[PDB]
């Protein structure tokens, strides 16, 4: 069809809801189009805020009743991922995402206007005196990506990470009872069991979890109602009041509107925060990935203390560890994405900072490759993680940590002297003590109880 | 002094209190002497720690009388700063700390012999048997620094940036009277009042300095107790819990024992998140300190909409010109806060298996940020910030121009009426041109035109 | 179709020209579908790999001569790009790039044997055997990284950097005859010319993009020879240097085996090092961009001393930099590039460095977002750059920094008041000088020659 | 004693060869005052350019000759490191060292005045108009730096890795014979050499140092002659030419003035990437460090195909066992280095029209990673790398064990009687299961196994 405005007349495909800006828009920004697209999450949040919007201005009477209704439908539209298809535009537009929300707009506007009996492109319900009546682009897309991230942590993060919780915590019960060697600086250091070794990556993803949990607090204050500068200019002073509420009655998190509107503008240091708490959680992963990875190496030339299932439906011990690799890759990449977020962070000039979609971009990328990557070596790697008894007591057996209740036993010399044997003739210390005649096979076990020193207490 | 160890004898100044693990460490990590000697902070958290350690081990009849008091004695020394100079050894050490431990261990052993009238060097009061007693330096470093940054928090950053959000605050209460333009992708955008852009940057403190504080409640969680690798072995059964409540006693701060003792070996995620809560503070004060300059530029051909105080005469000279010196050693401050951050993350991803072993670098570039940001925030707060004043005239001059001024007018007497008055009072004050026009009194101008209705039209 | 191997039957789209192994790994890497797909610079400098490959092997013996030359033809498609469909697999796989490698073995094989008059599944060429041979995916997936981002460079990013530099000596020539306010601190420090200015960007440029060019000369040692860990066990002695020098002829770059294999596979500084160069040339353009948009800052509020084209065909001096924001948040993302490179390089273990895929993904994100923000800012707004005359003069005119001559003609006493008199009534140095009768309008543009302070010798 | 600038006098210590605006720089910047003084190399490097600046002016006649000569002397006494005590500033100061190239043209002057037999704070030499002849601190500070890194790099950083690959180079000849497993994922793959391994380490360094030597180059071009924004106004027309040539013949590089003098001072995107490189050569040293303790793991439970020198006791005590100290005091660096690296090209992203004003911490910044790395680097190698033994028994135990030996004698004997004896000699060596089974002797076992044989098999 054939949108006019006092710009011009342009062509838009027939089938497409979005109007004439968000046309020459897709024309004109061409920095990224195969893989920056702008993230659905940001448009189904911005559905949600229209909508809230629409009832808003409607209950403050700011818009007509009929039209109102057509736009709190169309935008329910939108946040059912109804049109999705309609939003073309890359992350690397302008710094304030103004192509965004007028192409949310626009979309809204002429949905709602078919919906009020008006063909696509006649504005009955105008994107700009309508849809978008007392916002701005400005405080409208911080508010739209400030919930989005909120969102995309319920939806994907959390049950992701704490998934991978759950397994760990269920692996570290059922070996608990397992004893092995326990090293620091990489070297023998003392007996510790499987359960304990297992437990400790549980216990970091709940401390770094918890984290972003706190972090994410900071995103329910949401800029909404300061319009261009923060003063709230061509909004009704209650405008932001009722967005934050119902934006919390449909998400169910307890949304506000931003103590000091101006630096909600001006600056995303919330959002910075927790994308630097995901950073710390994906350093854990990154500690835990290379933990499982060392742990598994061998088959014989390695530690192998613990085996991981097969790739594909290679004998247990012999399994490139490739969940762990894509894991890794992913951690690296999350780094990176914070680098990006907190380095824009500081870049905020006056009444607005201008880096806003690529901070909103690289806290979702970060979210989903890890939501993807947690959930992949959770159900592929970490659920099939089982001892290698044979491996583990090997090392534990022949190792000089365990001749501490020797020393005690029969003294420090004979029990030098068994260790010394042992490490020569590569034996066990019981071994060793049996051909020394110092302690017959049954005495050792009742001296030397290597859960003892695993459990001191 | 002739000094031993299990490897050996070694000599050690006569007039120092360390021992060989010391004098050893002194010698092989000559690495960064100059400027990287191991945070004084951490050896008085040290301090406090074996202080702690030794009234634990009493109360659980692990040490004797005698020799646990003397230790107490001297460690208390330790933590007043009494023996600062008998810690030699760099941060770039062994990555778990265990040189330092030594040398905590050697110090406090060596005067608490000498308080019971034993020569130095005796070790009448053991280093190893009495001092580190159910202690390894696995969990005693850690447990240190984390109490050594927490404190550090309270007494040098929080003082620092609670100041400057006072002085902003103050500031932007004075001027929230000032009408002028608001800035937009760096363009001319609606008017606002100098007190509120202020405000903002008062605003973006108060919301980092809580997220630092949140965080901070990481570091309450420590790993004393663990010993080597989380077990507790050769730790008395009620030693770590013990050492955590007198902690909490000596600081007034909430410290208890991590829930895993593992992971808090084998990584330090708590530190990590409380110095990324730093970086984002640090990025809240390039934001602010990049707007003052800003605002300052000029002060002819720039922005000049505040001056600020004249401190030092300057390269180049010009009347009325200031650099804005104390916003570039902030700024600087903060660049190099973000590369703290960077090396701490880093670091807090490479733990293996039972021991993160960059323990020391983790803890120094953290306190780094904070004593540097503390150093920083109270200069450019009593050198710049508490003499911010506004330049009413160019102020004005800037507004007077701004297009949102002449929307009441459009529908006042017109929107060509206006628009024209647009074309005379440009190519100067909107509210002469109307009168040379005779299209509007002044007294009828300043009753139509009302800046501060677009500022605070709420 | 069906294709049958000793894991058992897979079925693959009968229009897929990938095999069993491809579908397999289709379905099981599911990290970043959406938006990591691998590069297709990857995919097509794999087919010139293969295709020197083939070459390689026929000539030293170890190809049959006909399968030989069907995969050379088979090749020789995938670098036209004719079977980029082909390719669906995402980075985030293992960290040497085995499911990619693969990729390119089957689809090679595949069209090979239908060269040959064989049905696709047949392996009649063999993808392991005859495709891969004398091959690894340790050593031929850096390879193909190494090729991949060194035409990158050429393709995109050294067209696109060159363009600009051109655009901004131009201007530079064009307004070097325009004297204005120098800036030092942000503070008014002494005169230059608009043309100075523009032409300290050009420089920075050319200095920057003269680094990239240098580091790249890194990325001519390939890993190709080396095999599994460096050796170069299972090839012909001469098998890297032959395709070493096949893929020199085919894309005019000195190409070679590196002096040492092992490090080749191990680790990826030299790629680093091209990051770490394009890093920098991202912060020289943050700092142009940057400049442009204080310079364009207005109408009147701002600096104002030049104004920019309009985004699209608002007065001059009122046009939102767009163009800046768009390539500033660009280089941010570089930056953040850059950390995921360098971590990731930091990372390898013993003979073979696992992060492979996201190191080359990253840099080639690089390259591609950096060659398309610079030709978008090029064209739509550095050439429209202009200078606004009446603010230069304006802000020049009234500055004390003109004085300097004044002091020299009639002292500095008389000077000082001539400048004292002029800010305190708003008014130029000449008209102060003129009411004072200090000077005439005449005689004060004979002492007072701007371009003789931007233009002292 | 009193001294005095255009802001009006000041009291400095009587003993200090100060002037007034360091004085004012010492009071008004305590920002890292105990870790972060400018660094001397800076100092040095300032020293040697106002003896080429006074030459120069000398030569055309800027200056005259009693106070030029006495100029250069005094400023070849700076240069020689006799007056190091007398710069007391921070690098956290103004962004464009404006205080710390005072503090060199009033020590200088002070030191010429007296030279000629004149007193302290009299400036018979002065600080501006003659020391300070025909520069700015906006193109002597960078040009100053520009120097002190190119000679630290030379001095320290290039014989510390240069000494290391002359180690790894020999220690890989020496085992050059020694077949072992290699691994790639961390799983054990085909044989190799502990030779070739080593030999990879060496490999890293050098093509990584090599990047450096490059980029090295870019700081070749300095800022010197552009004075204030890059015009050169109140320099001669010959002055930075003869700086830049002086000073080539005084460090023995090819120092020129940078083409564009603009971008010399607006930007320091040269020292940007010398910086990088040098990121780059850290990452190798982390990957090298961390092969060397994965490889001496254990020593009973890990890895540990290579022993290392044990250079202290430790925390915990278990015979053979040595913690890799050296390996962690160097990756701390190399963590630290990497935050140095963000530090450095966050602060070059950030200059503003004419002036990047962040000088003094990129300097600093790139200077403090130079010489961290060189002091760590030079430590690993003396106290560990010199000292690195194969394990040939551990080394042997792995090898027996890879498929890879077993390739040979399923075409030596039949899969099945080959698959056989690896069902025998694991579930020891091979070459005991093949006897046992009389397959084969220890004779012809030798004769069709051949290790070396995979590990070289061109």
């Amino acid at each position: 069809r054939i949108e006019r405005d006092t710009m011009g007349e342009v062509r838009v495909p027939a089938d497409k809801y979005w109007g004439a800006q968000t046309q020459r828009s897709l024309e004109n920004f061409r920095i990224g189009t195969d893989r920056f697209r702008m993230p659905l999450e940001i448009i189904r949040a911005y559905g949600m805020l229209k909508k809230a919007a629409a009832r808003a201005n409607l209950e403050l009477g700011e818009l007509p009743e009929e039209i109102a209704k057509a736009i709190i439908q169309a935008a329910e539209e939108v946040v059912q991922g109804k049109w999705d298809d309609h939003f073309p535009l890359v992350v690397f537009q302008t710094g304030s995402g103004t192509q965004t929300n007028m192409n949310v707009n626009e979309v809204i506007a002429n949905r709602a206007s078919e919906i009020l009996g008006k063909p696509l492109g006649s504005k009955y319900a105008h994107p700009n005196d309508h849809v978008n009546r007392g916002q701005s682009s400005n405080d409208t897309f911080p508010t739209a990506m400030y919930v989005a991230v909120a969102l995309a942590l319920h939806q994907r993060l959390y049950p992701a990470v704490e998934g991978l919780i759950r397994t760990f915590t269920a692996k570290a019960q059922a070996f608990d009872q397992i004893v092995k060697v326990g090293r620091t600086h990489l070297m023998d250091a003392v007996p510790i069991t499987l359960g304990q070794e297992i437990g400790s990556w549980a216990a970091q993803l709940k401390t770094t979890l918890a984290a972003v949990k706190e972090m994410e607090k900071g995103l329910y204050n949401l800029a909404i109602g300061g319009t261009a500068v923060g003063t709230g200019l061509n909004a009704h002073p209650r405008f932001g009041e009722l967005v934050a509420k119902y934006l919390a009655e449909e998400t169910g998190l307890p949304f506000r509107v931003a103590e000091n509107r101006f630096a909600a503008l001006a600056a995303h240091d919330e959002l910075v925060n927790v994308m630097g708490a995901i950073r710390t959680l994906a350093g854990a992963l990154m500690k835990i990935g290379n933990d499982v990875r060392w742990l598994a190496s061998g088959p014989y030339a390695g530690i192998g203390e613990i085996t991981i299932p097969a790739n594909e439906p290679i004998m247990p011990g012999k399994v490139n560890p490739t969940q762990v690799e894509a894991l890794t890759m992913v951690v690296v990449r999350v780094y990176g994405n914070d680098h990006t977020v907190a380095f824009a962070g500081s870049q905020g000039n006056f009444q607005l900072n201008v880096y806003k979609p690529v901070m909103a971009y690289s806290t979702l990328e970060s979210i989903n490759l890890l939501a993807d990557a947690v959930a992949s070596f959770d159900a592929h790697l970490a659920q099939g993680i089982e001892p290698n008894l044979e491996r583990i007591e090997e090392y534990l057996q022949k190792n000089p940590m365990l001749a501490t209740a020797l020393n005690k036993a029969i003294g420090y010399d004979k029990a030098a002297e068994i260790v010394k044997k042992a490490l020569k003739e590569k034996k066990t210390l019981k071994q060793a003590a049996l051909e020394l005649g110092y302690l017959t096979e049954e005495e050792f076990d009742r001296i030397v109880v290597p859960m003892r020193l695993a459990k001191p207490h």
